[PDB]
């Protein structure tokens, strides 16, 4: 019975999402957004044999008709590092695009849950949450930066080490998304795996330098894409099973967080009818886990500001 | 437990397709090959949190790696159409490279399925068919053109007519993959639909060039890539769950064929152990559908014989 | 003070011929025409020193300003050949092209002069004629196939092997622009060349083949654009000298011809104010050159008839 | 007579560049370089009926081989800007680029003119500097960035207003590369020209931008590329000419200087057969000019200081 809207719909990650989506019986009504290709995109996969209506939508003329009704809006829109980048210099571009692209929203569907996939998720989410203000619509408990692809991430990279299933891996990853702000708990991880410190310090080194792994890979021809479309598409089914009245659907994401100094922060999060229903907040962590966490709130508290900081120059 | 090679793994059919097979617990080994790009894409996809081992292999040298110890192989590698052109005007770029990726399969992985996307499919299919041939390994019963996106789009249309769920509509599609050689048995709707004769026509010629209306929508960026992935995908779970000795899988494919006088043809077909079990055949059509058939033949025969001419010549 | 259009001026060709343009003295309107991207393209030539005024227009609705007050017209519309296709693979698509980009210029610009670059050029000039004369504005002294890359090669290809000086050399080449019609008449270049049969055999089979030979080394990435945007506004400079009244202009060109049997055909043609002053003709040729003129007939009554009869069903 | 390599010839702006350099009798051997297409590029120049020898080389393994025996190296590898973003953005990507190309000049031609066009220009001579002083062949005297775009873009402006033919205007630009660094010395431009103030800043703010606005114009289709072909093949050109001891050759580039506290810095330049003859510094300013250099003196510092800073940990 869900409604859901892509925001960058054309591009490597917004096609392969929009599929995954397209084929969930959770979907029902699929909007597709982008400055181009966004018809041919629709006409596409509108013929693929499952209920959920798909409708394309092109340029800021057509957005509001896109929005329309919507229970959730996923936002891949903006532009991917190439090699050397960091993620912070795409910073000008993307928070150009978000703030157009979330200020839609906050005027035509503010009961929405928004996702915002576009780099750095840490300025962005601030940036989002901001511009909700803007308009008199905030809700922290439906603004969600999505940080998944670390989580799965993780539990593949666990998974392959101790030669487990990684459908049954499942590691909690908290703080940012991006460089060290990143930070896998392997100490929370059921099941419960036991490293020497050599081998976890690269475990964790790989999680967290992941995305530039790919990037190298790549070599120019942009970033994770088709694993980002499977991360992106699991978070949306968390939180529209959580919508539907599913219990206990735990996802960890970037969002307006108590837990720490920082005023947003990502954790392990009960998803429910509300969106955020509780934060599990960080629990029980090792010496070494304690000290990542120290070391990355400063970098946090930069990235945030940067993001307010942007807001107000509009 | 199933191995699964893709070919032509970095276009845009190519790589959702990847992702799809990715996503399955069918698939415990993905083997990724293309002439460009291909150690990206499996770098990405093997970020996913699902069982399958994924491997990309670049250029001819590294081809056979990727074929070795194949189950299945599907073959959307090829160029795709620009609106006003015909799959026809693709053959003599296609011919080649499915020649010369045909040839590798016959040599490396014979006992495999071979799924041919690669269009023209009315004559790709002979060509494969020869290739295999030449290399005196033909088994008719496990080469395949991939027809099923147009049973996909059949059903799609139906049930958005009668107000149907998608999933529930099954519409057999016989003949081949090109404008007036798609011939949708409406009659042989499971549900049974009636339609007015003036609706009946218009669905009929709509699923005939669907894939030229999303051509057009496209506007010069390719073909239907995301539902075509869907289309193969689905193609690729049916003709793995009959490996595992899963019963009345039925699917349209354009294969070898005694059921008209066109050597080759798309009928639907029980799928076993050993690829096809048992051609269902043509069975008991309209006058309509008749008609359509017999206007077919013709086309079909040209595209069979422009096929065979090609391998002949070398 | 010539007014110059370019139809297709966001592709391959079309750009770095709106630059070439663009840089001559000759050239006071630069208007450029394209379905995509041309705004960005015209505000880049915009920023060069030269007094042509840039214009770009998008989409068929700003067709017609392109082409008001035009004198000389462009199209290197159309789509480029991929490896192992034909020219006559792409007539579908860019037949319907030219047809419809020739049938506003003889709307909107009867009076200028319309230089066709699209292939397949033994086809599409029949179809621009014959779209002139259903409007009831046909000169045949007008309309010009631009075989003039066909020289240009030529001249380079000789040069190299007697070591000369490209610039001072000029080969004629008659017939068509495709595979064999393509007649290089060796016997009267100039500066005179000796070369055994054998020589002169791979010579001609070079000429005629240098298109696909810069296809395949190309390899998916296109067709030749950058010789082609020189040869384009070489023909475009020597056109429009002859217009502003230089005497003794001559290049070769497809064109509307009586010296054979073939209602079209390429031969040296003296220009003039009004287009063709003096179609030069076929000249003295050796028995090898007669012998590949009456071979090159029945393909070009073939071409000539398959853009004509296109037309008609219109 | 002279030996040019281009370096990242397969680009937007590459290609046309290298086509304007085909077309010159200046140059005898054109040498093409890039990591993917180059081939493809060279047989389609190779057709041009002019003296310069075409040759491609593909990959950092046929790099030694391209630059061998050349007079003048022009390098445009790298990225280009996407709307919203900074030259500056671009850093650490084209960083390595430049980096790791100057470093195989210092190797293979170091008695080679260096010019540089890949962006931030501020940042990439110092960088190639560094390099050339790693490997004990630094002259300062051949290292060249290009502004000259920046130059035909003052003089397109001021004409335009004026009503005046831009190829009899000349504006001296200074400083660097980049927004407020760019200072066009509108005082200086023969002929004389003045404009009231409010006009006068628009100018100088329209010429400072106007990188930004070809950008806003494509729409994440890329920068400046035709137009950049045009400016940097005029440099090349002018560079040549001195080399072949031609008198009264001027123009602007960011070079090493003295004639500021900055260590880098563009003023006009005599070249001759050694590369820069003599720099002609600032001259007499405006009180508006003055105050503009006084300004941009300490973002040029840290541009400069960047680069440096970045040899220093390789
Ligand atoms: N949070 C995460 O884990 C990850 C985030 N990303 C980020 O996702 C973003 C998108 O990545 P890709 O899709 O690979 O890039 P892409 O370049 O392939 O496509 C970007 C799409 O955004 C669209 N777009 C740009 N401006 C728009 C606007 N104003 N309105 C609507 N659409 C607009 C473009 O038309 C294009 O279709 C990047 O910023 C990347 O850094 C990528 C991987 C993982
Ligand atoms: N049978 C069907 O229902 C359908 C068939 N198609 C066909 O699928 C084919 C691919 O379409 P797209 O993926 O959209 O095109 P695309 O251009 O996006 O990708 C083509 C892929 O084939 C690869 N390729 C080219 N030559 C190769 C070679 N020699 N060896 C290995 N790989 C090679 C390219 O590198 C690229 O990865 C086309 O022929 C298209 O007409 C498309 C839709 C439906
Ligand atoms: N006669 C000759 O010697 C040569 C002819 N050609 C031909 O030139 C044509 C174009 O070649 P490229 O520029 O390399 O291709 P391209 O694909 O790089 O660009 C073609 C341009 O035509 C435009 N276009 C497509 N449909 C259009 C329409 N309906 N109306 C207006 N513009 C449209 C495209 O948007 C694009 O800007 C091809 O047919 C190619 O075969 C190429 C080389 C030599
Ligand atoms: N100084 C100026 O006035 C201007 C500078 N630019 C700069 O020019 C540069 C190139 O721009 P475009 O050609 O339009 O971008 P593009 O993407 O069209 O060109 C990229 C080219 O660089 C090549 N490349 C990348 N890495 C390479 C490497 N490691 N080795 C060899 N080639 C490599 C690519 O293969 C491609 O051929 C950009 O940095 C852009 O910012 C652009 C306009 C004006
Ligand atoms: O690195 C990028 O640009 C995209 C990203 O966040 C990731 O892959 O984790
Ligand atoms: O039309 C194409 O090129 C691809 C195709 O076969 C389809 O969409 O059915
Ligand atoms: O091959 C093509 O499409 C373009 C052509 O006619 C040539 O290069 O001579
Ligand atoms: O803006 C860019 O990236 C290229 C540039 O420097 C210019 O056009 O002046």
């Amino acid at each position: 019975n869900a409604k859901v809207a892509v925001l960058g719909a054309s591009g490597g990650i917004g096609q392969p999402l929009s599929l995954l989506l397209k084929n969930s019986p959770l979907v029902s009504r699929l909007t597709l957004y982008d400055i181009a290709h966004t018809p041919g995109v629709a006409a596409d996969l509108s013929h693929i044999e499952t209920k959920a209506a798909v409708k394309g939508y092109l340029g800021p003329e057509q957005l509001p008709d896109c929005l329309k009704g919507c229970d959730v809006v996923v936002i891949p829109a903006g532009v991917p590092r190439k090699p050397g980048m960091t993620r912070d210099d795409l910073f000008n571009t993307n928070a150009t695009i978000v703030a157009t692209l979330t200020a839609a929203c906050a005027q035509h569907c503010p009961e929405a849950m928004i996702c915002v996939i576009a780099n750095p998720v840490n300025s962005t989410i601030p940036i989002t949450a901001e511009v909700f203000k803007k308009h008199g619509v905030y809700n922290p408990n439906k603004i969600f930066g999505v940080t998944t692809l670390d989580i799965v991430r993780a539990n593949t990279f666990v998974a392959e080490l101790k030669g487990l299933d990684p459908a049954r891996v499942n590691v909690p990853v908290i703080g940012g998304h991006a460089g060290k702000t990143i930070i896998p708990l392997i100490s929370q991880c059921t099941p419960k795996v036991d490293f020497p410190q050599d081998q976890l310090t690269a475990l964790t080194g790989r999680i967290q330098e992941a995305g530039t792994e790919v990037v190298k890979a790549k070599a120019g021809a942009g970033s994770a894409t088709l694993s980002m479309a499977y991360a992106g598409a699991r978070f949306v089914f968390s939180l529209v099973d959580a919508m539907n009245g599913k219990e206990g659907v735990v996802e960890c994401s970037f969002v307006k967080s108590q837990e720490t100094e920082c005023t947003y922060f990502s954790t392990p999060l009960l998803l429910g009818k509300k969106g955020i229903e509780k934060n599990l907040g960080i629990g029980k962590v090792s010496s070494f886990e304690e000290k990542m966490i120290s070391d990355a709130i400063p970098e946090l508290k930069a990235s945030i500001k940067k993001g307010e900081d942007f807001v107000k120059t509009l």
